């Protein structure tokens, strides 16, 4: 499978699946990496790797659906077959979605259906969790609700901050994200026509 991942940052989670693509064996090679933001450092990392890398600023578009199809044109461009969402901090229209549907996947840093929304680490704070995690998942419309395919628990320690607990989170993300790009691309897990998820 031809991969895309899509950033806003950093790129830690793109360099583990960048890494783990290169393994012998992998069902996925990342083709493009796509970042709303310039001069983040996953630019960096995608062209250090002799990945193509495209910035596509959101800001520059009315709105939402215009947006998505400057990015779904570079898509088909580089003919993708799977989206992975790295960090990516764009909600993606009705349209986009559905067209992507069961082909683009998300790393949440919470176990999925607690503390959705970009904050998940604040708000897991907050609560008092001792356990908390991360999750990968199919992309619906309704944000950080599509269907679980992976997820890790991840320990809180008394006293963390949000830098602290988000350091030991991304630490299973590298680990379960690129496990299930791998699951995806091979077509071992796949969405179900019920809209449910299916092990082969
Ligand atoms: N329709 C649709 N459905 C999805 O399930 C997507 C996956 C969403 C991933 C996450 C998510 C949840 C909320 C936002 C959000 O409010 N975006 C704002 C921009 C906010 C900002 O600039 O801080 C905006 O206006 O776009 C950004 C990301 C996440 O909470 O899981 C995390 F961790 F990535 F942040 C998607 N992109 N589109
Ligand atoms: N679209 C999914 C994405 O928002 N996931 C969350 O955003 C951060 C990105 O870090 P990173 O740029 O070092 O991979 C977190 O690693 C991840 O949980």
């Amino acid at each position: 499978a031809r991969v895309a991942v899509l950033i806003s940052g950093t790129g830690s989670n793109l360099q583990a699946l960048i890494d783990s693509t290169r393994e012998p064996n992998s069902s996925a090679q990342i083709d493009i990496v796509i970042s709303n933001k310039a001069a983040v450092a996953g630019l960096d990392k995608a062209e250090r790797a002799g990945i193509p890398t495209r910035v596509i600023n959101h800001k520059l578009y009315k709105n939402r659906v215009e947006f998505d199809s400057a990015i779904d044109l570079v898509l088909e461009e580089f003919s993708i077959d799977i989206v992975c969402l790295a960090g990516f901090m764009r909600i993606l229209s009705g349209p986009f979605v559905q067209k992507w549907n069961g082909k683009m996947l998300n790393i949440h840093p919470s176990l999925l259906p607690s503390f959705k929304g970009s904050n998940a680490h604040e708000q897991a704070l907050e609560t008092g969790v001792t356990v908390t995690g991360c999750t990968v998942h199919f992309v619906a419309e309704d944000v950080d609700a599509g269907q679980i395919i992976l997820q890790e628990a991840v320990p809180v320690k008394r006293g963390d901050t949000v830098a602290t607990l988000s350091e030991r989170v991304k630490l299973a993300e590298h680990k379960i994200f690129p496990a299930a790009l791998q699951l995806v691309a091979s077509g071992t897990v796949q969405l179900g026509e019920n809209g449910k998820i299916c092990w082969v």
